């Protein structure tokens, strides 16, 4: 999460809709506590607005868990704007365990 710092960001107030929505998205995030909820909502929130999002309508779980679609409008809408958001931000994936290093053999 971002810009919690600067209250003059319009993100504060979208903020409670990314957190509504995963609230209404249930476990389908894969949420283990509100602070996760609300640690996706705050990258959900930060990625729309740098994607050019105003409000998160649908939030979408990508399979893992790993990426939430951020959706503005509707899904069948063809006016929807959809943001790919990856839930511990990073800089390429949504890095939960990339454990493959087997260099050993």
């Amino acid at each position: 999460g971002s810009h919690m710092s600067d209250p003059r960001h319009p993100d504060n107030a979208m903020y409670n809709g990314a957190v509504s929505k995963l609230e209404a998205l249930g476990e389908r995030g894969g949420f283990a506590n509100r602070k996760e909820l609300e640690q996706a909502a705050g990258q959900i929130v930060f990625e729309s607005k740098v994607s050019g999002l105003q409000r998160i309508d649908h939030v979408v779980p990508n399979k893992s868990g790993d990426g939430f679609f951020a959706v503005q409008g509707e899904l069948t809408d063809p006016a929807m704007q959809r943001v790919f958001v990856d839930r511990n931000q990073a800089q390429n994936q949504p890095l939960e365990n990339s454990s493959r290093q087997a260099a050993e053999e």
